[PDB]
């Protein structure tokens, strides 16, 4: 006896992660994200002096 | 008796990331990517002199 087999086959896989994390000095770091950019206004486009 | 077999195989695999990660002062570094490309014009196209 003769005796033939095929054995089509397929996988898949969507993982994901969404790890947030939390440090303490993150904030200090986060001060001034808008102060270097509003004072950049009165460096180049303000008369700065009286 | 006598027997014999042929087990022709193969595979594929196609993996893909897409990992993106938010570092806090990345935004610090990304404050200037313009500006220095732009007073590059300054210093050498224009008469920095009054």
């Amino acid at each position: 006896q003769n005796a033939k087999r095929n054995q089509n086959q397929k996988g898949n896989a969507k993982g994901t992660q969404f790890t947030k994390q939390y440090l303490i000095d993150n904030i200090d770091k986060a001060y001034d994200l808008r102060k270097k950019i509003l004072n950049e206004f009165d460096k180049k486009c303000f008369l700065q002096i009286w």
